[PDB]
């Protein structure tokens, strides 16, 4: 790997900590970076570090590098997982990125379900219920991250609550944008055609995940029937606790004709307005 002084951090500035989550983003560990900012060399910053597994292949290395390089080009946004640095010399490739201490959006929401036969809270460490405004805001932030990525001509291909991470301060950050059928637009599923419009379809499913507090889409519908049923016009019913307006947004995201779906730009404007009008008492 050739050096890139723009991003390089010396290996001994990282204090490698524990594995994060359960490997959904590869082998990622929590770490402390000493002097990640050259301006503040005596500060430690909690970061996430991605590296290769032990019995990796030449494919895995090229993918990690490709991921890193794409993230270098993508630029910063507060609602995406940002690249912070890399250790490419004198040892294994480390890709240093932002740390999101509250985990993926699905588990985040599930843990915040009311303590319920209908919608069961699987966490042994449940957390305070989210207000109705918090929930719309979570949708708005995801949309903002996607609006940014789409503006940089990035197609995600796997947008879903599990690929949004939540920081200590409850900021939503899109993950895994740098290199499942129940989140795919019919045209992606059928014909392998991935676009910003198919990401919008996925966003609709993600909205449904939000308003079911981490519910599993198309409950009990076998994968092998799903494209057939989507072709026939099957769409998820409204979550029990969802406004008609947010449901209509989901439905629009699931337009059969890709050109008729809203853009992320429009979704952001729409969610911005909905967030403003959502009661902060409920
Ligand atoms: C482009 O995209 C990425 C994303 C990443 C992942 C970076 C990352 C991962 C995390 N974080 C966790 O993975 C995490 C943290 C806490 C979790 N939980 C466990 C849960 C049971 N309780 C909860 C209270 C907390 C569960 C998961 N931050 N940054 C790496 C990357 O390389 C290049 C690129």
């Amino acid at each position: 790997l050739p050096e890139d002084p723009r991003w390089e951090l010396p290996r001994d500035r990282l204090v490698l900590g524990k594995p994060l989550g359960e490997g959904a983003f590869g082998q990622v560990v929590l770490a402390e970076a000493i002097g990640l900012d050259k301006d503040k060399p005596n500060r430690v910053t909690k970061v996430a570090v991605k590296m290769l597994k032990s019995d990796a292949t030449e494919k895995d290395l090229s993918d990690l590098i490709s991921e890193m390089e794409m993230m270098k080009m993508i630029g910063k946004h507060k609602n995406i997982i940002n690249l912070l640095g890399a250790c490419t010399q004198d040892g294994p490739l480390y890709v240093i990125v932002e740390y999101a201490s509250k985990g993926n959006l699905r588990e985040y929401l599930q843990a915040r379900r009311p303590p319920l036969e209908y919608s069961y809270n699987p966490s042994h460490n449940p957390e305070e219920q989210l207000s109705s405004k918090d929930l719309v805001s979570c949708a708005y932030q995801v949309a903002r991250g996607m609006e940014y990525l789409a503006s940089k001509k990035c197609i995600h291909r796997d947008l879903a609550a599990r690929n949004v991470l939540v920081t200590e301060d409850n900021v939503m950050k899109i993950a895994d944008f740098g290199l499942p059928v129940k989140w795919m637009a019919p045209e992606a599923l059928f014909d392998r055609i991935y676009t910003h419009q198919s990401d919008v379809w996925s966003f609709g499913v993600l909205l449904w995940e939000i308003f079911t507090l981490g519910g599993s889409p198309y409950p009990g519908v076998p994968v092998e029937e799903l494209f057939k049923l989507l072709k026939e016009g099957h769409r998820m019913d409204k979550p029990s606790n969802c406004t008609n307006e947010l449901y209509m947004m989901m439905r629009d995201c699931w337009h059969a004709v890709p050109s008729q779906r809203p853009t992320f730009k429009q979704l952001v404007e729409d969610l911005d307005r909905i967030v403003a009008l959502t009661s902060n008492q409920e």
